[PDB]
DNA sequence: TTTTTTTTTTTTGAGCGACTGCACTACAACGTTGTAGTGCAGTCGCTCTTTTTT
């Protein structure tokens, strides 16, 4: 790639210490092995490292050996650098494929985790069908989220890949109740786990909102979910020390682990979460399949959803029939069993259907740019609107449609209203940038779009003050003692007490808080996409820059498309969009040949 | 090139020198038994200054 040229002074160091006196070509490996672990890339295959390289020729004549070095196994072996697996070295070439040591070992033991652990506990399936049909009231035709609950209370370790929309909460509530009732006489302590903080408390009130549902006893609803964890404060991560409180010797005492929003877990965060749970721990992962990757290196909800296409086995088809009740399908072919009877795939959406422009851009984003192409043309579905954005007076137009997204949160906040319709106009309509600086970024769009409330008269705005009347911001770090998250919005007005910050609390009141008491704030009228990830926005309006970036691609567009609910619109190039959806962010990874065998 | 969060302390004096208890033999009083000196081991006090120059 470009960003894969420019080597980073890490890689180059890392080079230099780790070849040292050794032939360039170790150094050259190295350095590269280095650059694609930097950029999120597991495995290196040795085919690219051989063919993509103008310097193969050059240090095939650097080597000097007997059956001269010919290949590159053999001058990688002959360092003391790489090894096969035995030697505590740094490389591990095993499989034609180089990694590092700790990604090796965490790659391996997400393998031995998902191939070897993963049994199945054998209940009663004749209680369990009067649970499902006692719970899912519809028993008409096939029904996935009841054979995802079954699926779910049926294994050990299971995972539910389902889009937004599409009632997973529901699902979960449905599980967990049927698994309360299934096991009455023994303790069930459920616990659940969230990657961020925001998306905990979004699982919080939507588990007790669905939870309070269902009809219970006094010792079932005992038996609830009280809240729902980070994975750094459940496993008991320090700031200090990278020491956890479970992580080898004491596994967490839990009977069933729910951990939400798998989409967002690295590969080490996983490697940590393995470790902790003991041998009869039933762990239910959330997560969408085609959302963005994870934040640092790796990709394990997609390496891991990646065979749900598959389908079930011959022989747990008929278990699932036998369950739910219904015909249930069978896959064909035998590859892996146990990951593939883990998996399951949700494609009923509750919140829209085919007559919304959502769903279908959602379902032709993964498919080729034509059919997205023809998803926006035919008619528009009066949800998805495309505006070209070329020059300046597209980008006045821009601003124009911004201020007719931003109408009524601005008449709102001229009529001195309340301010929790102020927050619930604001939350209606968002903007979302793909960078950071620039004309086309965070920043950027905060400076130009406050410009244009500074020339048009809407809103007063102090040049000296900072703290003018309607300005929203963000907080970029956790705060427990204040009540607020990371990726929380809050709007500065006067009640008549002075300038102060209302929150929206996911409890449905709202919190006034001082201006000084906030430790991070940051104006927020254009969010990025990966920190809008677990909220919900009315009317989302993309906004895509005009230079080539690595970060607009297929994954970044389905998570700006599943942002919006019912409008979405649209300020990019043609050859940009189209070029997003068929360069899709890759990472290679070990997992496609250790699942395999 | 995008981004995620985290609250738990822990430890630290030992060598020098005496006091007393237990054992063990050497030697004289009455082969055996009482008196005396020495050595080994557990337990306990103690103790590690002072200061000002452009």
């Amino acid at each position: 790639a470009v960003e894969h040229k420019q080597l980073r002074p890490l890689d180059v160091q890392f080079a230099l210490t780790v070849a040292g006196d050794e032939h360039p070509a170790v150094t050259l490996a190295a350095a590269l092995l280095s650059h694609d672990a930097g950029e999120g890339h597991v495995c290196l295959p040795l085919s690219r490292l051989e063919n993509n390289e103008a310097s193969h020729p050059l240090l095939a004549t650097c080597v000097s050996e007997i059956g001269e070095l010919q290949n590159w196994e053999e001058c990688l072996l002959a360092s003391q650098a790489v090894s096969r697996g035995d030697e505590p070295t740094p490389m591990i070439l095993c499989g034609d494929r180089l990694y590092l040591n700790r990604m090796w070992c965490n790659e391996r033991t997400v393998a031995r985790f998902f191939n070897e652990v993963n049994h199945a506990i054998e209940v009663d399936e004749a209680l369990l069908a009067q649970t499902l049909d006692k719970l899912f009231p519809v028993s008409d035709e096939i029904n996935w989220q009841k054979v995802a609950a079954a699926v779910a209370l049926t294994r050990r370790i299971s995972v539910i890949s389902g889009g937004p929309g599409t009632g997973k909460t529901t699902t979960v509530a449905k599980l967990l109740a049927a698994l309360i009732q299934m096991a009455d006489g023994e303790r069930c302590r459920i616990r659940l786990a969230a990657p961020t903080g925001k998306a905990a408390a979004r699982l919080t009130e939507s588990l007790g909102k669905a939870l309070r549902q269902l009809p219970l006893t006094d010792e079932q609803k005992k038996r609830i979910p009280e809240d729902a964890s980070t994975l750094h404060r459940l496993l008991g991560a320090q700031p200090g020390s990278q020491r956890l409180r479970h992580h080898a010797g004491n596994p967490l005492h839990l009977d069933v682990l729910v951990v939400d929003e798998a989409s967002m877990i690295d590969l080490p965060m996983m490697s940590r979460l393995i470790d902790a749970l003991p041998d009869h721990a039933r762990v239910i992962f959330l997560g969408d399949r085609d959302q963005l990757a994870s934040v640092e290196a790796g990709a394990v909800l997609g390496d891991i959803c990646a065979y749900a296409n598959a389908g079930f086995t011959a022989e747990r088809a008929r278990q699932l029939s036998r369950l739910t009740g219904t015909h249930v399908p069978a896959g064909t072919g035998t590859e892996a069993a146990s990951l593939r009877d883990s998996l399951c795939l949700l494609q009923k959406s509750y919140r829209f259907g085919s007559d919304s422009g959502i769903g279908q851009l959602a379902a032709a984003i993964n498919r080729g740019d034509k059919t997205a192409v023809k998803t926006v043309f035919q008619q528009d579905f009066t949800d998805i609107e495309k505006r070209l954005l070329q020059s300046g007076e597209d980008y006045i137009a821009m601003l124009e449609e911004a201020l007719a997204g931003y109408g009524r949160y601005l008449d709102l906040l001229q009529a001195r209203a309340e301010p929790d319709l102020i927050i619930q106009a604001f939350n209606e309509y968002q903007l979302l940038c793909a960078l950071r600086e620039g004309p086309f970024g965070v920043a950027g769009l905060n400076e130009r779009i406050e410009q244009f409330m500074q020339q048009k008269r809407k809103i007063h705005r102090h040049p000296h003050s900072r703290w003018y009347e309607g300005r929203p911001v963000m907080i970029a770090r956790n705060d427990s003692a204040l009540g607020l998250f990371n990726g929380d919005i809050g709007i500065a007005l006067d009640r008549g007490q002075g300038t102060r910050v209302w929150f929206a609390m996911p409890d449905g009141n709202i919190k006034s808080v001082q201006p000084s008491r906030l430790p991070e704030h940051e104006t927020t009228w254009a969010m990025t996409v990966h920190k809008s990830q677990g909220s919900e926005f009315d009317h989302a309006a993309l906004i895509l820059p005009s230079q080539r970036t690595p970060v607009v691609t297929r994954e970044l567009v389905y998570t700006a498309v599943t942002r919006a609910r019912r409008r979405l619109s649209l300020y990019a190039d043609e050859r940009i969009l189209s070029a997003a959806i068929a360069t899709r962010t890759e990472r290679r990874s070990g997992l496609a040949a250790l699942f395999s065998s």
